[PDB]
């Protein structure tokens, strides 16, 4: 994080969505899409 500032507070949960495209350090994606997971 740091250099990477996720969005507010979430309605409880881990990081934001996955609305960010790429990321290093941080890694935003606390719901799933419509496709492969695990």
């Amino acid at each position: 994080g740091d250099n990477k500032p996720p969005k507010k507070g979430p309605p409880n949960g881990c990081f934001g969505h996955k609305i960010d495209r790429i990321g290093s350090h941080s890694g935003l994606g606390c719901n799933k899409v419509d496709d492969n997971k695990g």
